């Protein structure tokens, strides 16, 4: 019983080998729990019991999240994660992961849980015992605001991050569970719903035949799964808790989910970051200090030569101060956004901003230098990489961005462009700058990048 | 003191002048406090102390949100109240609230806030104290679930939500505050992100010189503002809470927001759904039961004379059961999703759905017969309500939609064609319906109704 373990020693077995005191290291290879704690050991957790068996099931159309998918965090906890394993992945031009114009793709993630409970970490600033942050973490926050500039101090904050994690788990499930993960690429012209459905119903049937023993028993594998639409889909099977010795009789597994040894982290059902644990005035000095791009508001001046375009088109009217760079051609007037990154280069850490090429095909368009990284406009020209505009003009890492809405204007396809704004949704959870950023409707030639549809998030920038 | 007045029966005063313990009923005059108890008295309220003052504001893009931002509640608290307000507010075609292919509105409250701190409800399965509902409400609850049709349960719980309450307040900041309201409509043109910064620091501009005594003081009134970028605002100023009596000398109001009498609710920081406090198999009951719609999923059929159209133009293929209707043309060339309300029409009761009507103009498109509900599609063909398949076609309740996403598809602009999808942000709150809805890029004639942009919400639709 979950009120039982609570009581004695045994709660700190609980604790040690969940791993319940450490924040989250989100990298290159996964969610890693930090070997230096971030809380004080309580006294005393905060338990919620639930022994009721439930499938339950995630979508997930983000990329690089796979490895949270795995590791059973719900989507509110990949939503907090998201742009931590997404600024710290291991970027490739050969990933199955494709979001082209005519293809898309997610992860799909169904659980089979065999609970005893849920435990809840009260986060300081809320009703409740609360959350005290270890004087190991709290005076590595000290030291590092203590640094003589704003680039050590940034560094020190990097390097406090990457050894106590990113984020904390503040709600987790404990059981055992038996999950099946899976990924699908789809057509653009399919029904969404119809496709994230007939997945879902899939996966949750695999589930359902494993657990409670009515398929051959397996432990941790790879699998093949066909749905009812004669989808053909690549399943990795997870078993979390329970006796894993016992995995080949089901029943036997199951039954041992109920001893207090096996007990382990079924669920991830909520996260904080680490930094939004920091009290009131510190917890601002952090954040300010952990945005990547420093921004300024600049003139503009109009392309010429762009007559036979619907809308004028812009670019900063610089003067372009030294160290700074832009991201796009603009239907925006009055002004332009110029960015400039917080954090020195170094080996194994992806910039903030990529410098781009020029396509090796018929284009005249740029092409990311580093893998994966995104930008914002169509070129309204021909770009070079060695020649003024182009020489300043960078691509955003993929945290960074999220997808924006189109805006077109023409009376031909040829000449038509699309205005790039931030999504329309009454209530947004992320705020994105609204940059006016032109889109080519129909590009002239072949070997054209991928039309890009971005907005660039507030929270990335760093204003005076 | 906070703490202090949590102590004795003076508790009992806070609790009772607040509305603690009620329900919020959102209809046509706005958030309106239930004159029956929702809960069960509790012996203490978990409080967190805050007494430092500060400004906050909130921008609001979502129509018929205006009484909730006027009675001070954050984004979050608007977001979970607005399905409600949106399903009771009295429509009217004169609305300045605009949102136009031109133009948008957006509301803006700024609240110079003086707390003592904030008082938490513990909802039930939640870590701690928690909520118990009242005896009265549960066995309402339990007789409206025992009614002998399912007509009969639908309208005993419409009756048992409009007199206990759509929404609970869960967490509330007490003390004083000075706040103004204002709305704004400005041009697609502008940047939105500058529009939204210059009428913020406008509006915290007024309430930083109202309060603190600046400006000549004043109470409940109507003003107008200039900001930096010379926009002209009608702004709406409200006090909660310290001695209205002593308004007028700004100073001493602020020195009586310190006198427990005085104490009113300044800030709506959470609120949860009635429903979402009932236990775990009612709640599931009591949720599918609301839904103000059925759902079927039918075969269609390719409306001919659309050989010019990019492409193929879909309608259901009925043979459509009776009391059934459908939404619009699509390019889902599979399935089509037909509608069925489930509630009877009343008067004073906004309808799930709405008959259409062609347009006086030289147009041959649909106009929604009751004010402010939206449709899907474009009509492919010319509408009349009297004839198949137009006399089966609805428009829905504008609490039904929300914005969705264009993918544009033609090589002349004359036969090119939207094919609406749900917003592909990555983590949304509301999932909507992938129906594929068609509209028309450039449609023929003048008069013609605004290019209808929305995705059908998944909550509303109940199958099987
Ligand atoms: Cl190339
Ligand atoms: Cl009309």
């Amino acid at each position: 019983l979950n009120d039982v373990i609570q009581d004695p020693t045994r709660r700190n077995k609980l604790i040690n080998d969940n791993n319940l005191l450490k924040g989250i290291i989100m990298g290159r290879d996964g969610p890693v729990p930090s070997s230096r704690e971030l809380i004080v050991r309580p006294d005393t957790l905060r338990a919620i019991i639930n022994n009721r068996a439930t499938i339950e099931t995630t979508t997930m159309e983000a990329e690089f999240t796979e490895t949270l998918m795995e590791s059973n965090y719900n989507s509110a906890s990949v939503k907090v994660s998201a742009p931590f394993i997404t600024a710290n992945s291991e970027y490739s031009e050969s990933s199955s992961f494709k979001n082209t114009e005519t293809e898309k793709s997610m992860y799909t993630s169904s659980r089979y849980l065999f609970p005893q409970g849920r435990i809840d970490f009260t986060t300081p600033d809320s009703g409740f015992d609360v959350i005290k942050l270890s004087p190991q973490f709290t005076s590595g926050v000290q030291a590092a605001l203590a640094k003589a500039t704003g680039t050590e101090k940034r560094e020190a904050l990097q390097n406090l991050f990457q050894e106590y994690g990113h984020v904390f788990r503040t709600k987790v499930h404990i059981g055992g569970v038996l999950s099946a993960h899976t990924m699908e690429t789809f057509s653009r012209s399919e029904n969404e719903t119809e496709v994230k459905q007939d997945v879902k119903a899939g996966l949750e049937g695999a589930v359902k035949g494993w657990g409670g023993g009515a398929t051959a028993g397996h432990g941790n594998t790879q699998g093949t799964i066909t749905t009812s639409q004669n989808r053909k889909l690549n399943v990795k099977y997870i078993v979390n808790g329970g006796d894993y010795t016992k995995i080949q009789n089901t029943e036997e597994w199951v039954a041992s989910t109920n001893q207090s040894e096996h007990w382990r982290v079924i669920e991830v059902t909520e996260v904080t970051a680490v930094a939004d644990l920091l009290p009131q005035p510190i917890r601002g000095q952090v954040k300010d200090l952990l945005k990547p791009l420093l921004g300024k508001w600049v003139d503009v001046e109009k392309v010429p030569g762009l007559e036979s375009l619907p809308v004028s088109v812009y670019r900063p009217k610089g003067a372009i101060p030294a160290g700074w760079f832009w991201l796009g051609d603009t239907a925006d007037a009055s002004k332009a956004l110029l960015v400039k990154p917080t954090l020195p280069a170094r080996s194994g850490r992806n910039p903030a901003l990529t410098s781009l090429h020029q396509g090796s095909g018929m284009t005249e368009q740029p092409f990311v230098d580093l893998p994966q990284y995104q930008y914002l406009s169509t070129y309204f020209g021909s770009f070079a990489h060695d020649t003024p505009p182009g020489s300043t003009l960078r691509g955003l890492r993929p945290d960074h961005v999220l997808p924006g809405r189109y805006e077109m204007h023409g009376d031909t396809i040829s000449t038509a462009v699309y205005v790039t704004r931030p999504v329309d949704v009454p209530f947004p959870e992320d705020e994105c700058f609204d940059l006016k950023s032109l889109v080519r409707v129909k590009l002239p030639g072949s070997g054209n990048p991928p039309k890009p549809r971005s907005a660039l998030k507030k929270s990335m920038v760093l204003f005076d």
